[PDB]
């Protein structure tokens, strides 16, 4: 498969795209972020494996970034296949309790770094980790840039379809979805997972999609 791809989203905000073939889905796209502060690189998200997140890494090593943290959206390998790798390399990675929690229950390497806050500015008034609520998952968190208003939803933003229901909480997902909305209303941009990136519209398609979902389940 391809090499991971990245590419720049505006001033210190670039996405990070990977591939990975996943049992039942065949290939899969995953978008993440890099998120810089001053020569400080934050990695939102890892891509599925250790040789994609090096990639990655040396991408912006090279051109003089330090990797000063990395933070998990959810437990499932395409948030969390670089955790392992980036713990040997020194890089700080940080994943909610819950995760962590989650990672350890599937006999998978956590992240070093823990908290329980709803709310967690991994970067004061840079980049805040914010927990919705279950949806996707028990754990997925989202992932705010006050400066640029951009969201990142992981796989908890799913405009046209929920995707893997196997860890999902379909009761939770439209709640979740709804304070999400009320918390993130000012977006100008809205980043997922697997889905084309848009603007806040796309927590309203999510929150239709998770209703739909729970009616038909
Ligand atoms: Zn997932
Ligand atoms: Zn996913």
């Amino acid at each position: 498969l391809p090499d991971l791809k990245i590419e720049k989203l505006e001033e210190g905000v670039f996405v990070h795209t990977s591939f990975e073939e996943v049992n039942g889905w065949g290939v899969v796209t995953k978008h993440g972020l890099v998120v810089l502060v001053n020569t400080d690189a934050y990695l939102i998200d890892t891509p599925f494996t250790a040789t994609d997140t090096e990639k990655l890494v040396n991408w912006f090593v090279e051109r003089g970034y330090e990797i000063k943290g990395t933070i998990s959206s959810h437990f499932h390998s395409d948030s969390t296949g670089g955790i392992e790798w980036l713990n040997s390399q020194s890089i700080p990675t940080y994943a909610s309790e819950l995760t962590n929690e989650l990672l350890k229950k599937s006999g998978k390497v956590q992240a070093k770094y823990s908290f329980s806050e709803v709310s967690y500015w991994l970067v004061k008034n840079k980049i805040e980790v914010f927990y919705p609520g279950p949806g996707h998952t028990q754990d997925n968190l989202v992932v705010w840039l006050p400066e640029s208003k951009i969201l990142f939803g992981g796989c908890f933003i799913k405009p046209h379809g929920l995707g893997n229901l196997g860890d999902a909480n379909l009761e939770a997902w439209p709640k979740s979805a709804k304070i999400l909305m009320s918390k993130y209303g000012k977006a100008k941009l809205v980043v997922s997972s697997h889905s084309e990136k848009g603007d806040a519209s796309l927590m309203k398609r999510t929150w239709e999609q998770a209703l739909k979902g729970l009616k038909e389940s």
